[PDB]
């Protein structure tokens, strides 16, 4: 069973989803124009069945509500204030947390407001300053939509299928048609003028475990770029990529993707610690 609700927070009604599981909480955090539906896999399956599995929509995206200030809420910054409004009124401090694409972003931008977060796991993101944007990301058409307002009907289905990956469904158009276009050429905007934290710093200097996971064939994301930046305390003292797998490991290679989820996890939360 997995248990849906929403939540009436500053940035408007934030819907959330969780697992039963028993185990450590995992924040999982969707991308840019998707939805904590996609991580259905997770939250149904072998990680939400042990650990409590916790995947809200952003302001503007799926089921919560379009933000009540577009001008605080939808940003990397914003959204990262949103997520930890969402873990205080949940009452949890120590969440390991998953970031797709936008999402990590947000997690970034997370670390500085939720000192507790016990690790950090990050997939489809490269953490760029504001004027690396263009070495860190693959130009291309889809790349270009991410801060497009205005989606066409082809618009919507391209970012879908290139974000998502395979297998495609018609209900992914259904979470890319709904977000809130203001969202996407905001936090675009204020991504490139380098609104929030400096990414690449707040990531070398940041001292809980980072994990980076993606899928070999991404399209948005260039791995050379991501494989030479520095982290301070990088899980397991590299990169690591998936084969057979583009921009959403986690849906497209589930069991690969969960067998790196699953041990970050545990060596997040169940090894002892030592300084
Ligand atoms: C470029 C800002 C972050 C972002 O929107 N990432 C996208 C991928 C690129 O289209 C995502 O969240 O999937």
């Amino acid at each position: 069973t997995i248990n849906y609700h929403e939540l009436e927070t500053s940035h408007g009604r934030i819907a959330v989803r969780e697992s039963e599981g028993e185990g450590a909480p995992l924040l999982m955090i969707h991308g840019n124009s998707s939805s904590g539906a996609i991580f259905a896999p997770q939250l149904e399956g072998e990680i939400g069945k042990k650990w409590r599995v916790i995947a809200p929509d952003l302001p503007g995206h799926g089921k919560s509500t379009d933000a009540i200030d577009p001008d605080r809420s939808y940003s990397m910054e914003g959204y990262a204030d949103a997520m930890t409004e969402v873990m205080q009124q949940l009452g949890i401090a120590d969440a390991v947390v998953f970031g797709w694409s936008l999402g990590g972003h947000i997690g970034i931008e997370m670390i500085a407001r939720y000192p507790e977060m016990r690790g950090l796991m990050i997939t489809g993101t490269p953490p760029v300053a504001r004027e690396e944007v263009g070495q860190g990301f693959k130009s291309g058409p889809d790349m270009a939509l991410a801060g497009q307002e205005i989606f066409s009907e082809r618009d919507v289905e391209s970012y879908a299928r290139s974000t998502c990956g395979e297998p495609f469904e018609a209900s992914l158009l259904d979470i890319v048609a709904r977000t809130d276009g203001r969202a996407r050429r905001i936090m675009f905007e204020k991504f490139g003028s380098g609104t929030g934290g400096n990414q690449r710093d707040i990531v070398a200097e940041a001292q809980l475990p980072i994990a980076v996971v993606n899928g070999r064939d991404e399209p948005f994301v260039e791995l050379d770029f991501v494989s030479k930046v520095k982290f301070g305390n990088l899980w397991e003292g590299k990169t690591h990529v998936i084969d057979n797998a583009g921009h959403a490991p986690f849906r497209e290679a589930p069991a690969e993707f969960d067998a790196y989820l699953a041990r970050f996890i545990r060596d997040c939360t169940q090894l002892e610690h030592h300084h």
